[PDB]
């Protein structure tokens, strides 16, 4: 399958080039896995997921998505348009209030929460949770993230956009699970995006087209907008069976591109994640 003019992130993963406008990905599209977006929750109504989204826990007075962070990271993840894996399953867990802040103790309860939830779904192909959030660094946080993995979940985590080291921020710190640093689209590291020897794999981070609140659009940047494609990637892969959750961040890590990004800081890795589909 073939989207042309596609958001170029999307043609980024699925070329060895920067510079296309055309996703190329196979038709199985992730049907049959599930991704959790932990985040501000999802606007499940919106005509981009087709249904194919739903709430399934909030630690708020309602399940809205009042910011529209969630909204644009799970878009990423699946929508029809804007999305890496077009057929997947979406569930949302709204850790975060309207105004994108929550504490630490709200985020290590929506972590064990999808640890157990799994075990009452229906996702032959595997399970996925995308964390577009973090804080200085906590022990606790990496910890809740490492059971979350642990259980048999493909965890992936933003690195952060403070332009440091993510050694000091959690979850990004912790190791067991898929920290993501952000590109642009001249294969460059964004420059707002953390780095280190913690980080897994890059994803296009800046400029990102996808869906938002009140059924409409718009494009942000962030290592937030870079952990959905890897999350999204995640459950392509497992769906075509090429790898599982405990290993698919090795996986994409071993398949990646590499070497093709520049302002790579001395000790971080070179790899910007990438689907190597052929017709
Ligand atoms: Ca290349
Ligand atoms: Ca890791």
């Amino acid at each position: 399958a073939a989207q042309t003019n596609a958001p170029w992130g999307l043609a980024r993963i699925s070329s060895t080039s920067p510079g296309t406008s055309t996703y190329y990905y196979d038709e199985s599209a992730g049907q049959g896995s599930c991704v959790y977006v932990i985040d501000t929750g999802i606007e499940a109504s919106h005509p981009e997921f087709e249904g194919r989204a739903q709430m399934v826990k909030t630690y708020y007075y309602s399940s809205r998505d009042g910011n529209g962070h969630g909204t644009h990271c799970a878009g990423t993840v699946g929508s029809r348009t804007y999305g890496v894996a077009k057929k997947t399953q979406l569930f949302g867990v709204k850790v975060l209030d309207d105004n994108g802040s929550g504490q630490y103790s709200t985020i290590i309860a929506g972590m064990d929460f999808v640890a157990s939830d799994k075990n009452n779904r229906n996702c032959p192909k595997g399970v996925v949770a995308s964390l577009s959030l973090g804080g200085g660094y906590s022990s606790s946080v990496n910890s809740a993230a490492a059971r979350l993995q642990s259980s048999g979940v493909m965890v992936a985590v933003a690195a952060g956009n403070n332009n440091a080291d993510a050694r000091n921020y959690s979850p990004a710190s912790e190791p067991s699970v898929c920290t993501v640093g952000a590109s642009d689209r001249y294969d460059r590291r964004s420059s707002f995006s953390n780095y280190g020897s913690v980080l897994d794999i890059f994803g296009p981070g800046t400029d990102i087209l996808s869906t938002w609140i009140g059924g409409s659009t718009r494009s942000i940047s962030g290592t937030s907008m870079a952990t959905p494609h890897v999350a999204g990637l995640a459950a392509y892969l497992m769906t075509l069976g090429k790898t599982t959750a405990a290993s698919a961040c090795r996986y994409i890590a071993d398949t990646a591109n590499k070497g093709d990004l520049s302002n790579i800081p001395f000790g971080t890795v070179n790899l910007l994640a990438y689907n190597n589909y052929q017709a």
